[PDB]
């Protein structure tokens, strides 16, 4: 847990995958051509906290949806990359647009397109529903599953590692 | 048992958070622009019993939708405060608007905005899926999770504390 | 409790279901366009059709009221659909007088207090792991599978086994 | 662990039930007459993988919807058969039309309509949520449930049977 905290302490960008991370991985369709996606309410509040403690937020996702666009904006997530399977490339790109390198990125994913990004990121994170290969290259596995607070969980972990957890807690005490 | 019963026994007003308490915390979006939210049937029954026992019911949530409006109104929940993250201030307002006292209020919530209100209501309640900071400040933690009968459970428990449970049960025999 | 349950299920002619908490897991779902959604379980479908095919009359008795229930009820051959009814025991007896059969031959399943009297008086009353304590204490049988997750299928199989239609029912797919 | 490794190995056709396998079995309806079905994101990648190793994919399903044909088209499943409970007929019908043996078909089912098709396929699979009889007639039962990575799991098993797994992982390392 020592080495976990170093990696997190130095994080400047938090980059999330969507399906399996911000959601439980359910891809929903109905009979009139409309897709649906479910997100988790405590995730948003934890992401609002990291936003405001200086850390910038991004989404890199293989699919493309209005739901993701819609959710990211209300959460103050700023960089929205959709229809991108090549995750490490996308991550590196942001690093150079924002002037902080790979060492300064956190990234969280559940599945194979994610592994290289979770491997090279300064702080790579997977979840219990992530395949075994992505988990093995991760610096941290969440207690919680995607769509059920894994994102909020790492949100707190980084805030703890940056010493902004107590300030964030005190705001609501 | 009793250190928790006398807290519940002089409750006049029962106020609730929505997301994580009335629902399981899923924020559901779709590619048409429609939001969706799921509630639990047995919660309806519990609340109706509470209202019929003499208890005023309230909703204080930080989000805003028709769904909460629909649900509240079928359940005869008279005070519906939406779009409001500062729960304690809204709860005191009710206390004054209605001429009650914080001592006679029950507040249930699952996350940080709820902390002060859960803390300052005479009978504070949270849930297993709840924040550890919000839990550490509550007088009771439900066994059921939000959107799975946490609310019904606490309706049953308040009714017991008032000696109205057996009568309520008896209505259906 | 083990072999007396066999006896009550063998003479069932009418099988009547609560919806929310029984056919569905009890999620009541609304959206911003004003639309209501409800979920049902696929294996319950197949179990109903099989009960129906063995000569059993099927009935829905629910306190809420929606098109989803009418839509589901149609596809499954459920002929008697009573919606917007909290007074279950009396709607059931109403069916039982309309079909001219007694409560002894009526199976009823419910999960909550409104279903209590019906589960109690029915010839064979069933509850679920997720029903309240009171309606359960009153059931002749409690399912292993939860509402919306097979509770109906499980009781269907049960009635067929107690009717020597089970092994014939499996045979059709063997 | 074997029996299965040998029993798979010579699979050219992989055919799947939908309700209970690709989904968790919830049949979802709404008040505008709209029907919804959920699929699982990690199964998708699993299916592309098998399809990429040279294996032909098929759905055979008792019901019929836009959701299934949509999800099949995006996942490149080529043979989609709806409105058919006679799954052993249609699969045999597929084994002739395409020139494959049955011993080379793998088939996954969860309920009685799938019993025959599972039993007599070269490699027969069921899930934990499947009924007694269909499970007792299967060669392999997934650990993960229908609509939660059961399809993904067999996708990995087959690729590992055909010594094609490590190639797939490597693509992402
Ligand atoms: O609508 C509900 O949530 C509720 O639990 C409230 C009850 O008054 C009654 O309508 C009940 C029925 O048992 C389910 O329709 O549902
Ligand atoms: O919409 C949310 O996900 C969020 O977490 C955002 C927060 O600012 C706050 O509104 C939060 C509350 O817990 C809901 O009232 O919801
Ligand atoms: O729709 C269902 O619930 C049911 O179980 C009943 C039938 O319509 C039949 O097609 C069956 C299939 O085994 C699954 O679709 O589904
Ligand atoms: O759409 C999917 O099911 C799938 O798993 C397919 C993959 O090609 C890949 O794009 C994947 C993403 O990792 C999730 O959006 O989605
Ligand atoms: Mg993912
Ligand atoms: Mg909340
Ligand atoms: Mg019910
Ligand atoms: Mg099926």
């Amino acid at each position: 847990m020592n080495e976990i905290y170093q990696k997190a302490k130095h994080i400047k960008l938090f980059a999330m995958d969507v399906d399996g991370i911000l959601s439980d991985g359910q891809i929903i369709y109905n009979s009139e051509g409309t897709e649906t996606k479910a997100f988790y309410v405590q995730d948003g509040l934890g992401l609002q906290a990291l936003k405001q403690s200086g850390i910038i937020l991004a989404i890199i996702t293989g699919r493309s949806s209005a739901m993701v666009d819609r959710r990211a904006k209300e959460l103050g997530i700023s960089h929205i990359i959709q229809g991108q399977d090549d995750k490490l490339t996308a991550l590196v790109g942001l690093t150079k647009k924002l002037g902080i390198e790979l060492s300064h990125c956190a990234y969280i994913g559940d599945d194979l397109p994610d592994l290289k990004a979770v491997r090279e990121a300064g702080f790579g994170i997977s979840v219990p529903n992530g395949c075994e290969q992505t988990r093995a290259v991760s610096d941290y596995i969440t207690t919680k599953t995607g769509g059920n607070g894994a994102v909020r969980e790492v949100c707190e972990l980084i805030l703890k590692a940056q010493n902004n957890f107590d300030a964030f807690i005190a705001t609501f005490q």
